[PDB]
């Protein structure tokens, strides 16, 4: 008898993000497994990533550049924050 | 017997996301997997990724270059942030 | 008997998402997945994915170049984040 | 017996979502999947992608180039965010 | 018998974040896991993983070469810190 | 019988973010975990991880460089920390 109850009574208004899981029972490989449930990714960068097998086997001259300079901004007053009876506010 | 029970009584008008799972049992492979539920992705590069078998195999030149220089803005006053009788603005 | 009850009553005005998964039992492959449930991308770039069996094997001379130079603006006063009795403004 | 309850029972005026799944059991390959659910993709760029099975075999001078330069705006208020009983408003 | 209750009885307007897992029992692998369940990610650049069996293995010369000079800015008043009854400003 | 009781009983307006867990029972591997329950990550690099099998085995001329000289300002003026009834402000 597995049983699990989550927030089974409110009274009022709360803010919630409710995330409940039950389980009863070549290169890179992956089984029976929750991911991003609730991930927030932000300026995320991945150049080079499982190129293959034998990539650049032989006499292989490889001239690699990652150049990262710009004005780039990111404003978020509230990020996974619920809330109640507040104010946010992005001011710019 | 699995019983799973979430939020069964509400009074009132509370913001949420709910999210529940009940499970009863050549390069890049993946099985039986939940993924990106309420996943956020905001700017996210990805250059070279999975090129294949054999990439560049034998006598490969290869010149990368990567330039992020730009003059970007991302302004996101509530993100997985539910809110219930509040005031929320971006003023810009 | 696999039971599962999500918001079952709700007396008022609630702003919700309700996610619910019961379950009972060459280069890239997926198998029995759930993806991009409630998943939000903004500004996301692929640029070399997947390319295939043998790609550029022999003498391939390559340039690639990535040039992210741009006045972009992304403004989102509420993702994924609902909200009752509440005053949300882009303003702008 | 798999028996799933949602929502059953809504006293007033609810802003909702929903999204119930109940399952009872040469290159990129899928099966099986549920995918794009509430997905929701704002520029979003794919350049080079699944090539074919010997793209650029033998002796293949190649230039890329991706200049994103461009003045563009996204301006959403309420993305994925369900409201009852609220203001939104997109003051541009 | 597993029994699990968690925030059963909330009485006025809590923020709150429910995270509740119930468990009954060729170069990277991974199974059985919950992964970036409220996971954040800011600024985070991955540049060479898993390249692959036999990267570079014969005669190679590579330059790497990474740039990180931006003029980049994030402001979050609020990661995952759910308020209640509060202000958030982010005042720039 | 497993009993596990959390926050069962809540009068007023708390600010919490619950993490309850309850089990009951070639390069690199892993198994049954639980990672990034609430991790938040800010500026975090990865240049070089898992290359692969065999990767520079023979007569490799490798020159790495890292030059991470950039104006990057990060300001959270809450992470991870709850807050009710109180007044958070980023002035800047």
């Amino acid at each position: 008898p597995l049983m699990v109850k989550v927030l089974d009574a409110v009274r009022g208004s709360p803010a919630i993000n409710v995330a409940v899981h039950v389980f009863r029972k070549g290169l890179t490989t992956e089984e029976e497994f929750v991911e991003g449930i609730y991930k927030v990714e932000i300026d995320t960068k991945s150049y080079w990533k499982a190129l293959g097998i034998s990539p650049f086997h032989e006499h292989a001259e490889v001239v690699f550049t990652a150049n990262d300079s710009g004005p780039r901004r990111y404003t978020i007053a509230a990020l996974l924050s619920p809330y109640s009876y507040s104010t946010t506010a992005v001011i710019t």
